[PDB]
């Protein structure tokens, strides 16, 4: 259902640390030069690359004997998420012709967001689809970071809806908020078992669009708090009151761009190639 705040205190991290690590390299190799044929991050093989973060966030597909055919969104600035919150970026619309018959009547998603997915998408079934036949695998991970993120959850949406066999995992990392609450329950009915948003210390990312905006976050997050320690919790149902406002947010991108179960996410300006457990 639609608008909750959840007032569940939080319980131990029960997601795999190992999973976790491992994405967050191969979504940060993303933010690097990744035509490097065969280049292999944590237990991963790059097959594939489009994008480079300038008209199109870049996204990576790798094979994985522990997540399957392994697509990672990056989420360079294309537009600002920190700025300006009245602007179209921001503004709700209804879903992208090409999923809109598999959503309820209502489900409303960020402008700036689905329009960044909507140019990869097709791209991404037909690669996805490629590598699932030739390395006779059936689970597929999408993994996100920062505008990738919200980028990444939709795709995992699509994934789940449209792809044949559909969503094994997707792990999302400084979620900025994508849809509106008709959305947010979809997504728990739909993908909620496999749902994984990781956010870090005092991030400000998962705060934005805010809530007045008509946008909410699907249920459940871990968080690590302190930021980039190994201490960890999970938050649950959606927008749970003990979670991240309880502890002043930082302004700047430090935490976001930080250490994540031993790896750092540090984006443009972070390891390339990634370090899967350099931490
Ligand atoms: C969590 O770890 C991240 C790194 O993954 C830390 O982010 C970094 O924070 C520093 C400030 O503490 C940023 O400032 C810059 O540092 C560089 C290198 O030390 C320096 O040459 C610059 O002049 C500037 O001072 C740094 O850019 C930033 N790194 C990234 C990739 O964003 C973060 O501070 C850590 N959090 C905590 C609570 O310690
Ligand atoms: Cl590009």
């Amino acid at each position: 259902g639609r608008g909750g705040s959840s007032t569940d205190q939080p319980v131990a991290n029960p997601y795999n640390t190992k999973e976790i690590s491992l994405a967050a390299g191969l979504v940060q190799q993303t933010y690097c030069d990744s035509t490097e044929n065969g280049l292999k991050i944590g237990d991963s093989e790059l097959l594939y690359t489009m994008g480079e973060g300038y008209a199109r966030q870049r996204v990576n597909i790798y094979h994985s004997p522990s997540l399957g055919i392994a697509v990672a969104i990056e989420g360079t600035n294309l537009f600002s998420l920190n700025s300006d919150l009245h602007d179209a970026k921001f503004w709700q619309e209804d879903p992208n012709e090409r999923y809109i018959q598999y959503y309820p009547k209502g489900t409303k998603l960020m402008h700036g967001f689905q329009q960044a997915y909507n140019d990869l998408m097709d791209d991404i079934f037909t690669a996805v689809k490629k590598y699932k036949k030739e390395k006779n695998e059936k689970r597929v991970t999408v993994i996100g970071h920062s505008l990738g993120a919200a980028m990444g959850l939709l795709c995992a949406m699509d994934i789940e809806l449209r792809m044949d066999g559909g969503l094994y995992k997707t792990y999302l990392f400084g979620l900025p908020r994508l849809g509106n609450p008709t959305f947010a329950s979809f997504v728990d009915q739909k993908i909620g078992d496999k749902f994984h948003s990781i956010i870090n210390g005092r991030d400000w990312v998962p705060t934005v669009p805010p809530r007045a905006l008509g946008y909410q976050h699907p249920s459940d997050y871990v968080w690590i708090y302190p930021g980039n320690s190994t201490s960890a919790k999970l938050y649950p149902g959606q927008e749970n009151v003990h979670g991240i406002l309880t502890v002043a947010r930082e302004f700047n991108d430090d935490d976001h761009q930080g250490i994540y179960f031993h790896t750092q996410i540090g984006a443009v300006m972070g390891e390339c190639p990634a370090q899967v457990g350099a931490h």
